[PDB]
């Protein structure tokens, strides 16, 4: 096609909310320029541009939107990527620094890689004034007929489209919310043992450092996080395990790390999660489950192995289900109504518990 635009195959190749990741780490931008103001019949002003690095011609509109007189701009990223870690901080930047410039992003796959720096971000960008959507049917059939030298071509989606775009757009709020739906909350952090439907894993965790003679709760610290399982990915537990590094611990001092798990971690995690307090003895790491995942009678030598190596397992109960609530979950001030069967069931898989730990 002409120059300064795609085709129907980087189109396909680069805008895609399908299981294929990337083997390349490029991303697609798409711009639109607009005057803010009253009328319609306004001249947008489009580009598109990939990453460059060593040029960077995707913010080449950074000019464009410059203090011209009494003008304000409302600027439209098409973008293929979520934006990278240091690119939405310094977004979030030149938008407090640029007051007359509004934002609206519309992402097309997020960085499934997750990273608290990453998040804090992207949600510093949505605290700068910034928009922040997912692409869905109409942004991806808008963009197909502006960006792609499309001879005379309709629009052909994909048959998971929606399907995937729902998921993205969860994942989204739950990362820019700093909190996890309150539906997804009652779904997956059930207490009956025998369940349907529970594929994903969710897990919370707190930190508290030893301070005086008790354990100060490091406040900014506390997080959750979701399986990836999907490209392949991993469990929560190991997805967890890495997350840990990060955190920049000393090593002098000691720290107590709570984990409330949806399901209770399966024998490969369990393993490695052993290796890891084997390694940093300057943590102490309690695990709170919901359920008892069996692993096909593989979890009962696991569970014995984390707790051999130093953890304090048990079974959430109605206050460690409230905790969760009031502390992790998008409740809005509403409380938190317990299903029915909850300290039944509870009971149940603490007495199940003690079987397990005593080599039974
Ligand atoms: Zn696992």
């Amino acid at each position: 096609g002409p120059l300064g635009s795609m085709d129907p195959d980087t189109f396909s190749d680069n805008f895609n909310n399908r299981p294929i990741a990337s083997r390349r780490n490029t991303v697609y931008l798409c711009y639109e320029v607009k005057t803010k103001g009253p009328s319609r019949d306004a001249k947008i002003f489009r580009g598109q541009a990939a990453s460059e690095d060593k040029y960077h011609p995707e913010m080449r509109f950074l000019s464009l939107v410059s203090k011209w007189r009494d003008q304000e701009y409302e600027v439209t990223w098409y973008i293929s990527w979520s934006p990278c870690t240091k690119c939405a901080r310094d977004m979030a930047t030149f938008l407090q620094e640029n007051t007359h410039v509004t934002l609206t992003i519309f992402v097309a796959r997020l960085y499934a890689a997750a990273d608290p720096d990453y998040q804090e971000a992207l949600r510093s960008l949505a605290q700068a004034g910034a928009t922040i959507k997912i692409m869905n049917y109409d942004e991806f059939q808008h963009c197909w007929s502006k960006f792609v030298y499309s001879q005379g071509a309709p629009f052909q989606p994909w048959d998971g489209l929606d399907e995937h775009s729902q998921a993205l757009s969860g994942r989204l709020g739950e990362i820019l919310r700093h909190s996890m739906d309150a539906a997804t909350f009652t779904f997956n952090f059930n207490n009956e043992p025998w369940v349907r439907g529970r594929h994903e894993t969710y897990l919370c965790y707190e930190v508290e450092r030893m301070h005086n003679d008790t354990w100060v709760k490091l406040a900014q610290r506390r997080g959750f996080l979701a399986n990836q399982a999907k490209l392949e990915g991993r469990h929560a537990a190991l997805c967890f395990l890495d997350v840990i590094p990060f955190w920049k611990l000393d090593l002098d001092q000691d720290y107590r790390v709570t984990c409330f798990t949806s399901w209770s971690p399966c024998f490969s995690c369990a393993q490695e999660m052993a290796k890891f307090i084997s390694k940093n003895k300057h943590v102490s790491l309690c695990i709170k489950t919901a359920r008892i995942y069996d692993d096909k009678g593989r979890a009962a030598e696991g569970l014995r192995t984390l707790a051999e190596a130093g953890a304090k397992i048990s079974i959430m109960t109605y206050s460690e289900f409230k905790h969760c609530w009031d502390t992790f979950v998008d409740h809005q001030g509403a409380p938190f109504q317990p299903w029915d069967g909850l300290d039944e069931h509870s009971q149940d898989l603490s007495g199940r518990l003690r079987a397990i730990l005593q080599n039974q």
